[PDB]
C-alpha cells in the first residue's frame, strides 16, 4: 500500500467522503512538512506516494509544477506548495490551530519562514556532487546564525513562542536530515538552535514521523545511483 | 515635502502615532505599489515615508534586515516586511470589506495563483536591464497564456472571482508598466486577460493610484544610471 505509483499506473479513484489524501514520497522534506500537520492536527487521511524518477502519466493533472505535495479532498478540489497545504490544513480542520491567530503573531512566522529560505538550497547542494564541502558547511553556519538571532531576541525556546507551532514544524525537515548528513558541527555556534533540535525530537508528533538515518542513507545511495527504486527504499 | 524620499544624512523617523500606521516605501516601487493599493481599498489612515534606494538611510537596515521596501512599522515599534506578508497582515489587522476569500480552499487558491504569476516579476527587471527583446517578449507570452487559463476556467472577470479581491491587487503593479514598457502586444493572445487590464483601470483604488507614462519613463532614465535623484522624480 505504500510502494510508490510510477509511469503506467492506472489514475487512483476519488477520495471518499470525511478524508484527505496526500500525494506524497516517504523521503521527501516538502511533503513531511505537510504530514507533520495532518498527523499533529489528528487528521483522518490517506496517502498516495508518487515515484518522482518515473513519474505516473496522471499525476501532472493534479499539479502542473509536477511536485509532491499535493492535497485532494472529496469534492476534487486540489492544493500544491506545501506552505499552501499547510496554511489550508491548519484553516479548513478543527482542534488547536498550529498558526497563531494574532495578525502580527502570523506576519512573523511567515518572515522567519523567509529568513530560512536559503537552507533547502544548500541541503539540496550538500547532497549532490568532494573540495565544496568546506564552503557549504561555511554557509550553512551563517543560515543558522540568522535563526538563533530570532531565538535570540524572541526569548523562547521555539520559533512562535514558548511551544510548538506552525513555523517549527515547517522547517523541521532540514535539521532532520543535518544529522544524517553528519553536519552536526553546523550548529556547535548556534547553542540556542542546538536545544531548539532537542526539544523537537521530543515533540510527539516529529518523533513519530522521524526516518532513520539509515533508511535516508539507503534513499540517498539509490537516488544518487538515479535508481527508480529510491522512493521505495525499505519497501 | 512629506513625499521627498529620505537618503543618507537624514534623521531617522520620530514614533508612529496612535491609530495610524506608517509604510516604507519608494513611488516607482511595483512590490510597494501592492501595499499601498491594500490601504487606500481599505480605507486605513496611515503615512508614507519614502526610502531613496540610491542612497539608502543607515537607519533603515534596522527596520527591515534584507533592506528592501516595502515595510510597515505600527505605534508599537512592530514591524512587517516581505510585500505579500504587509497584505495579508492589513487584511487580516483592520476593519472594512475583506480582500481575501474567508473560504479556506478559495484562499489557498489565491495564493497558488500567485505563484502562477511568479515568474513575470523578473522578467519586467531583465527587460527594463538587444535582441534579447524577442527572447524576453516570448517568455512574456508563455506566462500570460498561464493566466489566462486560469481566466478561461474561473469563468469570471478577476482571479478570485466577479469582484476584484486581493490576488488581483498583487499581480496589477505587473500589468500597470507594459504599456509604460511598450509590452502591450505581449497579451494580444490572452483576450480574457486584456478584459481583465481594462476592467482593473476602472477600479477606484486602482485608478487612484497609477503612475503616468512620463513620470515612469522619467524615474527609468535616472534609475539606470544610478541618479539618486530618481525615486523624487515628478516631486
Amino acid at each position: 500500500s505504500a510502494r510508490s505509483l510510477g509511469k503506467g499506473s492506472a489514475p487512483p479513484g476519488p477520495v471518499p467522503e470525511g478524508s484527505i489524501r496526500i500525494y506524497s514520497m516517504r523521503f521527501c522534506p516538502f511533503a513531511e512538512r505537510t504530514r507533520l500537520v495532518l498527523k499533529a492536527k489528528g487528521i483522518r487521511h490517506e496517502v498516495i506516494n508518487i515515484n518522482l524518477k518515473n513519474k505516473p502519466e496522471w499525476f501532472f493533472k493534479k499539479n502542473p509544477f509536477g511536485l509532491v505535495p499535493v492535497l485532494e479532498n472529496s469534492q476534487g478540489q486540489l492544493i500544491y506548495e506545501s506552505a499552501i497545504t499547510c496554511e489550508y490544513l491548519d484553516e479548513a480542520y478543527p482542534g488547536k490551530k498550529l498558526l497563531p491567530d494574532d495578525p502580527y503573531e502570523k506576519a512573523c512566522q511567515k518572515m522567519i519562514l523567509e529568513l530560512f529560505s536559503k537552507v533547502p538550497s544548500l541541503v539540496g547542494s550538500f547532497i549532490r556532487s568532494k573540495e565544496d564541502y568546506a564552503g557549504l558547511k561555511e554557509e550553512f553556519r551563517k543560515e543558522f546564525t540568522k535563526l538563533e538571532e530570532v531565538l535570540t531576541n524572541k526569548k523562547t525556546t521555539f520559533f512562535g513562542g514558548n511551544s510548538i507551532s506552525m513555523i517549527d514544524y515547517l522547517i523541521w525537515p532540514w535539521f532532520e536530515r543535518l544529522e544524517a548528513m553528519k553536519l552536526n558541527e553546523c550548529v556547535d555556534h548556534t547553542p540556542k538552535l542546538k536545544l531548539w533540535m532537542a526539544a523537537m525530537k521530543e515533540d510527539p508528533t516529529v518523533s513519530a514521523l522521524l526516518t532513520s538515518e539509515k533508511d535516508w542513507q539507503g534513499f540517498l545511495e539509490l537516488y544518487l545511483q538515479n535508481s527508480p527504486e529510491a522512493c521505495d527504499y525499505g519497501l
